[PDB]
């Protein structure tokens, strides 16, 4: 094919950075290769930063854009999962994401928003509020939306890395039942 590659900014968190994966296995790298099958030669800027919250993304969006030798022709924005992990306000996440999208819109950079979904641990009230920020933002900022970015792995635990293992409250009881003898034995008798 003719011509320089199309520049895409992948602006996100550990899901773009490729946490736990080897070189070339991250989503932006594999997406770049897959776009060849759509007739596209892309250079995807991997601006994923592990642990980035929406506020962290807002803090760096201008710097990331100003650092580019070639202006992005599309920005893919994938943030909010870390806000969920910290239990942070969904309203503040929406406000922070709004600031990111406003900067992209100012520069006339098209936006694709990757929708994030809350797990049931925080409760239905928080989950409904968090999930709704993405369709709201896509409408407000004329962005295309992938409603549920992680949908394709949602029912596939075999496709999810084993790393953090946080017991549930019932899981904690299981650990206590298995380890209390050892604790009692390690404590000097009174």
């Amino acid at each position: 094919s003719m011509g320089e590659s199309r520049v895409i900014l992948a602006f996100g968190d550990s899901l773009f950075a490729g946490y736990g994966l080897d070189k070339g296995e991250s989503y932006p790298a594999k997406l770049e290769t897959a776009l060849r099958s759509h007739g596209i030669n892309a250079r995807i800027i991997n601006a994923g930063v592990s642990g980035d919250t929406t506020a962290a993304g807002l803090q760096r969006i201008k710097f990331v854009l100003d650092s580019q030798p070639d202006k992005p022709e599309l920005a893919i924005v994938e943030l909010g999962g870390n806000d969920l992990l910290r239990g942070l306000s969904p309203a503040e996440a929406r406000q922070n994401l709004s600031g990111i999208l406003e900067e992209l819109q100012r520069r006339k950079i098209p936006i694709l928003l990757m929708g994030m979904r809350a797990p049931p641990n925080l409760g239905a009230k928080y989950q409904r509020e968090f999930d709704g920020i993405y369709p709201y933002l896509a409408e407000k900022y004329d962005a295309k939306l992938v409603p549920f970015f992680l949908e394709a792995v949602a029912d596939r635990p075999d496709l999810i890395q084993k790393d953090h293992v946080h017991p549930t409250a019932r899981g904690v009881e299981e650990l206590v039942s298995a380890t209390s003898n050892a604790v009692a034995k390690a404590l000097p008798a009174k």
